[PDB]
This record gives structure tokens, sequence and C-alpha cells, in this order.
């Protein structure tokens, strides 16, 4: 068992956790892939098995009449149809252990507070569009967020995914150009451009939000605009940089994730868009700093009056800070849930304090928890820690396109 | 052989030099380890092998004429006397290469450019210090840092080793009260109650340059005092805060690692001290910021009057900026060397593709190269990395004790 240093403190801990590890990494004993962003019905049994293991351990149910009962159900209903279904409690159960399982997510403490939408019954891509919307109003609440998740009807045999084909719910418009520059965000060139060829009137602003394309099974995507008053925006102003203002920088309230697959006993939901609230730095260091989207930094930089001609003035971190401090800023003015990177990175070493004690360990990804900026002024990055994969998960999936 | 992708750019290479991975790393399908400090004979003959391979394969003499020969004369030697004896044109070209090996070092654009001073000859601890002084004033040039490395003698069975106690040339001490508590630098409160111990008067200051504790084969080690003329060192001011030079803050010009292990074609030595010049976050970053290091950051926030009573004022990273500004600014008007973490990324993304073509990859440890500020915005942070152990190289070794 992996033993694990805390530097800042001193605190030597065992990850007995990882034993347990369902699926395995990129890595080997010859060399460590830990930094690359992209790492039957007997193994469906045995993945369904398990989970129910997990299940009734949650409700103090372990080997009881129950627990066998949901076992040899389970067993019969994948011999009599190749699949099985999840109770309402075992789909709620599951989806939260997705969330605390998932090693790049810094927000864990938050795990046991998740809202599940349950929309296995959805049957179009009308109906799915009316889930969504009602997801997102729940979730942004008028600025007060509420973490939740909509699961759509699993993958089943002799019949298409569900797939939502937008990366998040909420996103900005890219728009490819002559002289070949992005106007918008570049991240979303691709889908801005499927969604023109799918009949969308594109604008040309810097933030206008994209339309949907949810696809139902065996059906071509299909567009839904999304009510501009259910979108929720946060104009960005800095506190003493007047300026900042005519920059003329908006962000969204929701970060929903619309494009992972959720996983949980075998059962795989290509469709389950999940949401939760910011932490500043990815609005302000890498959506609005990285090179390859918006890329204010040197603009900001120019207008703070900073040295630009030399590396040593550290021009671009005094900048990137400025931007992070108007974020928080101007979520704290519109009053809109977002948490700094300071109190999330403290929260998150008492989450890992919190699943030593409860689980013996706790899977995470060091390169993706440090944030951003300031890394090592905060106590992450000054914790070793052990990344592996358990299930149910959130899980990449390839593009439907 | 990895596919690894910079996601700023969108360029991929294939990592092949990795398929000649030597020692074993910690990671495992099951679970990847990348972020732990430390990882948890006709064997000589192998090794040694492969190091003269290395050898006359960088100067295009594989295959004939010294080649041959060179392989009969280790064969013998290790036949007749059980070790073998480097050529000082080996020793040179191996130094340079567990440099260039080093996956953690975000300097190695500069692995070419080495002085190797061969203490092979040396036997006693009066020597060592000759030799240890040599270097820090070669090493120093009057702040014009020039990289350099000094080979003590190899270790060999029967006898004790050479072993410099110290982890760097120069360190500053620490020391306790009647609450544990350290004036000084908390990293080295062991080395300085054995520096007490051994006969060293302690000082009273925070930024007292320790003795050193030099170590000959078989005998207990000999403090020495450095002489004073010869610790080159930087006090701290900032170009605008007229306040930040009365803090009486300082650090030292040369950078010069002692305790680690040269490893070289099968030969181990325990004493060879190299040294560089200091990237900036080292210092103000890591030795005067983290927690358990100086920990100063509240002290500079109060002093530039930030609002310390909530995170999301980001003080934290701007007192931060401050203190990195401060000894850029310091050291460039001591005209010592130095290199701020914007400059020394772009040079090691240049160090990557210059590895590219001449060996088909590099072993770099994320988590390392990325400075401990502003991670995201240097080039490094969007570049996948792969790491993997080649040798020759520098080695990690339990303390003398
Ligand atoms: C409640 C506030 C939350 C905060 C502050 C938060 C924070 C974050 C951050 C900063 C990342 C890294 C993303 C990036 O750098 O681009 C992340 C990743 C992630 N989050 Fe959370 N998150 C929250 C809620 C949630 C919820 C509710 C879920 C699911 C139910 C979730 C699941 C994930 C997943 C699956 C990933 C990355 C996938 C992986 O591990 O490979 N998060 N989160
Ligand atoms: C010339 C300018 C150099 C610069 C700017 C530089 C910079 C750095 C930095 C920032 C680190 C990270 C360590 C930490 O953050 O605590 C590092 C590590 C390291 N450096 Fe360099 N360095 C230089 C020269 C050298 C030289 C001359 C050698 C040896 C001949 C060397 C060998 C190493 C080793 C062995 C490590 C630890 C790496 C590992 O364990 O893989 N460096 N360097
Ligand atoms: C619920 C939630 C809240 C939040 N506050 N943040 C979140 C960030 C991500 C996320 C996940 C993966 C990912 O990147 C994947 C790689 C592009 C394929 C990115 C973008 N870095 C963001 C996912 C969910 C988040
Ligand atoms: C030549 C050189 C130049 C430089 N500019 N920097 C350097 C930093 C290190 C180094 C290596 C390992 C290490 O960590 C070991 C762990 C504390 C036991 C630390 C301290 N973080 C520094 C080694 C050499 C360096
Ligand atoms: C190549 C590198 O792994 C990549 O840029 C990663 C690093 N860490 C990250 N960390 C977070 N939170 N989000 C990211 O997108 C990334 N990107
Ligand atoms: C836990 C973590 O591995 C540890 O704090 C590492 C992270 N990255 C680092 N990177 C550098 N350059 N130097 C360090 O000391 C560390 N410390
Ligand atoms: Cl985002
Ligand atoms: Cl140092
Ligand atoms: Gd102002
Ligand atoms: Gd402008
Ligand atoms: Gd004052
Ligand atoms: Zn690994």
């Amino acid at each position: 068992f992996p033993r694990v240093k805390n530097w800042e403190v001193g605190s030597i801990t065992y990850d007995t956790l990882s034993a347990q590890a369902q699926q395995d990494g990129p890595c080997t004993p010859r060399r460590c892939l830990g930094s690359l962003v992209f790492p039957a019905p007997e193994q469906l049994l045995s993945q369904a098995r398990d989970f129910i293991n997990q299940y009734y351990s949650s409700i103090k149910r372990s080997g009881s009449q129950a627990h066998e009962q949901r076992l040899q159900e389970v067993e019969a209903e994948v011999a009599a149809t190749g699949t099985y279904q999840l109770r309402e409690s075992e789909l709620v159960f599951g989806a939260k252990q997705a969330w605390r399982n998932a090693p790049r997510c810094v927000g864990r403490i938050q795990w046991g507070k998740l809202q599940v939408f349950d929309a296995r019954d959805c049957r179009s891509a009308q109906e799915m569009f009316t889930y969504i919307c009602n997801h997102i109003k729940y979730a942004t609440n008028r600025g007060n967020l509420r973490s939740a998740i909509t699961v759509f009807p699993q993958r089943c045999p002799g019949r298409g995914d569900f797939r939502i084909w937008n990366s998040q719910l909420v996103r900005y418009a890219g728009y490819r150009q002559q002289d070949g520059s992005v106007r918008g965000d570049p991240a979303n060139v691709e889908i801005t451009e499927l969604c023109i060829q799918h009949g969308w009137t594109p604008g040309n602003g810097r933030f206008d939000v994209l339309p949907l394309l949810l696809q139902a099974p065996d059906e071509p995507p299909e567009l839904f605009l999304l009510p501009p008053e259910l979108v929720l925006e946060v104009p960005l102003e800095h506190p003493t940089l007047e300026w900042f203002a005519a920059l003329g920088l908006r962000w969204y309230a929701l970060p929903a994730v619309s494009n992972m697959l959720l996983e949980i006993g075998g059962l795989e939901f290509p469709a389950a868009p999940f949401s939760g609230w910011y932490m500043s730095t990815e609005i302000g260091t890498r959506n609005l700093c990285d090179p390859h989207r918006y890329n204010i930094l040197e603009d900001v930089a120019v207008c703070m009056d900073l040295d630009t001609r030399t590396t040593s003035s550290l021009w671009k971190d005094k900048a990137a800070v400025e931007i992070n401090v108007a974020v928080l800023h101007s979520y704290q003015l519109a009053k809109v849930t977002i948490v700094d990177h300071h109190a999330a990175t403290a929260s998150f070493m008492k989450h890992l304090e919190n699943e030593q004690k409860a689980r013996g360990g706790c899977p995470a990804d060091w390169a993706w928890i440090v944030p951003p900026i300031s890394g090592s002024l905060t106590p992450v990055f000054h914790q070793e820690m052990v990344n592996y994969f358990l299930s149910p998960a959130f899980r990449y999936q390839p593009d439907p396109w």
C-alpha cells in the first residue's frame, strides 16, 4: 500500500483504497503518463455485483436477505434481458459515488449534496430539452447555485444512445474567420460549426450562447435554443481598475458538463449532464488567459501600464492575478456562487481527511487538483496523491459526430 | 511508443526514447504515484558496457577502434579488480548525461555547458574542503554563475564513502526555542543541530550560513567554516516598495546540491556536488513563502496593507508576486545570474524540441517542471510529458546517519 506524505505538516498515511482499483490507467513501472489529458454478460454481472455490494454496504445491509435478493434478481435479469435496471435509490447512490470517485475534481467535499433528477423515462429529444431546461433552472437558482445531475436513459441493446453533443450546457460560440483568427471562444469552434450546419443562424459577438444539439436514439441531432432568461451571466468588472469593464467581458454562472459518460454497476448512461459552481481560476486563469482561449492577458497587462517587453517584470503574473480578482468581485457583486482557489483547496484537504477515515484513501490527480495560478500557495501542492480509477465513475467518451 | 500532445498548439510527438528506461518507477497500471517526492556483481559489466556504448555513440564512434578496445579494458579491469575507473572524458560525458537525464530539472537547455572538476584522487576531509572551495569560487565567478560539478572518488567495497552531510553547500541555520518553532530556515533544523553537536558555536540570526560537515571514508565528519568572502549573498529589496529592504531578507547566490549520488556506468559517487543558478520562484515562492520554510507571506501582505481577512481578496497571490519581483530585481541589481520562470520554461520547451530530434523524447516530470506560481501562464503547463529513468543519473540517497 502506497505511503503518502504531506510535506507542509509532516503527515503520513497509506492509501489502502487504491488496492481496490477497478480498472487500469496509463502508467507502467517503465514510464509514468500521469500528465496525459486522456489516460459480455459475465463482466456486466461482475461489475453489477460489486456495485450492489457497495450499495448495501452504504445502507448497512451487507450480507442481508435484501442484499442477496437483489444480487439474485440482477443475475436473473441479465440472463433474461442481457442487462438490468437500477432502483431509484441505487441510481442516487451511484451518481454521488461517481462524483466522489472523480480524481480530477477539487470540489468533492460537496459530494453527498447532489440533486439527482431521474430522466430515465425520457422518450424524445423534445422531452430531453425540457428536462435540461429544468436542470438549468434548478441548479442556477437565481445565483445561489445547487449541485445537480440529470440522468437520461441508459445504453441498451437494440437502440442508439441519447447524447448531448455540446460539451457543456452553456458555451460561447467560436467563429472561425479570415484573417484565420477566432471570434469568441476558440474551444467551441467545432460545435459552433455543427450548430450552423444544423440550421442555426450564427451571431457575431464574442459571448454568444450556443444552442443545444440533442440526439435521441437513432435520430439526427436536433437544435434547441435556450431561453435567454434561463442562462444567467455575469458581466466582468474590477473593483479598482475601472477601465476593466470596458473590455466587455462576461461569463456564465452555471458550469454544466454534458459530454461525459456515467457508469454505474456496468450500466452506461451516455447522457447525464451534471453541474456545480465555478472555482474562479477556471474562468479567470484558464478560460480568459489561456493563449488558445480568450487570450486577454497581454491586453490587460498593457492597460495596467505594466512593462511587457521583459519577462522578469512578472507582468503576466500581475495581470492574471487582477483578472482573477475581477472574476471573484464580479460574481460576488452579482450574488452568483463562486469559490476561490484558496478556499477550494482548503476544503479539498478536509475531504482527503474525511475520505482517509471513511475508505482508507482518495483517488486524486495532483496536476488537476493543484490550481493553475499560485500552486504552492495552496495546501494541495504539498500533499502527495495517488491517482486511480474507481467505479461508479464519470468517463470521457468520443464525440458523437 | 506513448503519444504526447501539446494542448496550446495542438502538436503531437511520440516518445520513442522511453523504450530504453532502466530503473523501474513507482507507477503501475492500477495506480499512479507520479506526485510522490521519493519513489519508494556481473551487473556492473552490463551497466558499464551500456554506458561505454553510449559514449562512443555520442562521438560517432560506435562500431570499431577505441570502442572495441575500451570494451576489453573495462572487462579486464573488472575481471582483475572487480570495479573499474572511468577515463576523464567519460566522466565528463557521463556528468552531462546525468544532468540531461534529470526529469525534474527545468534548466536542461544548458546541459552541454558543464564544468567537471575531477576530484577522484581526493583522500581527506581537508582535501574535500579545498575542492569544495575551488568549486564555489569557480561557480560563483563574482556573480556570473557557471554550471559546475566536482566528482569525489567512486564508492568501492570494503571502505567507507566520501559524503557531504549538508544537503547544499550554502544553507541557513534553523534554531529552536522553548517552543520548538524556528528562527532561521526550518528545512535545516536537523543539520543545524548536528553542526552544533560537532563544535560549531551557533549564531543568533535568521540567515546564518551553516558550516560544512565533511566526511572522509571511515571517519567522523569534520566541521569547516566557509570563508565569508566566498559565500556571495544578495540582500533583498523591492524596486518600488521602499520598506521591503527593511524586512532584512537575504538569499545566497549559488544553488549547489551536495547530498545526491551520481551514478555513471554502474559506478557510484555519493559525493559529487553540482551547481547552476537559481530560478527565481525557488527563492521567492518556495524558500521564502512555503508554510514550512521562512513563511513570510503574511508579513509581506501586512506591509502592503492587504486585506488578509478573506481569501478572495487574493492577498496571498499578490504578496507572492511582489516577493518574486523583489528576488529578480535584487539579483539583477547585484549582477548575480538568475532566471525567471517564464524565461526558464520557454527555454525548456526549446529543450524538449531539441531532444525530440536528437534522442526521440525527453524524460520530464510535469509536477516539477511546471513552476509553483502561475503554472498555466507558462508553456510547459499545456505540454504532456513522459517520466522515466535513464542512466547516467543523479539519484537520491539516504542521509549518512
Ligand atoms: C460544487 C462545486 C464544484 C466545484 C467547485 C468543482 C470543481 C472542479 C474543477 C476545478 C475541476 C477541474 C476542471 C478543469 O480544470 O477544467 C473539476 C472536475 C471535475 N468535476 Fe468537479 N466541481 C464541482 C462539482 C462537481 C459535480 C456536482 C460533479 C458531478 C456530479 C463534478 C464532477 C467532476 C468531474 C467528473 C470532473 C473531471 C473528470 C475527471 O476526473 O476526469 N464536479 N471540478
Ligand atoms: C544552470 C541552471 C539550472 C537551473 C535554472 C536549474 C533549475 C532547477 C529547478 C528549478 C529544479 C527543481 C528543484 C526544486 O524545485 O526543488 C531543478 C532540479 C534538479 N536539477 Fe537543475 N537547474 C540548473 C542546473 C543544474 C545542473 C548544472 C545540474 C547537474 C549537473 C542539475 C541537476 C538537477 C537535478 C538532479 C535536479 C533534481 C531532478 C531530479 O531529481 O530528477 N541542474 N533544477
Ligand atoms: C461540475 C463542474 C464544476 C466546475 N466548477 N468545473 C468543472 C469542470 C469540468 C471539466 C472536466 C474536464 C475538462 O477537460 C477535459 C478535457 C478537455 C477534454 C474540463 C476543461 N479543462 C473541465 C467538469 C465539471 C465541472
Ligand atoms: C542545480 C540546481 C539548480 C537549481 N536552480 N535548483 C536546483 C534544485 C535542486 C533540488 C533537487 C531536489 C529537491 O528536493 C529534494 C526533497 C527535499 C528532499 C530540491 C528541494 N525541493 C531541490 C537540485 C539542483 C538544483
Ligand atoms: C498537459 C496537462 O496535463 C494539461 O494542461 C492539464 C494540466 N492540469 C490541468 N488541471 C486542471 N484542473 N484542468 C486542466 O485542464 C488541466 N490541464
Ligand atoms: C507533493 C508534491 O509532489 C511535492 O510538493 C512536489 C510538487 N512539485 C514540486 N516541484 C518542484 N520543482 N519542487 C518541489 O519541491 C516540488 N514538490
Ligand atoms: Cl469552463
Ligand atoms: Cl534552494
Ligand atoms: Gd482606479
Ligand atoms: Gd482594445
Ligand atoms: Gd504604513
Ligand atoms: Zn504515473
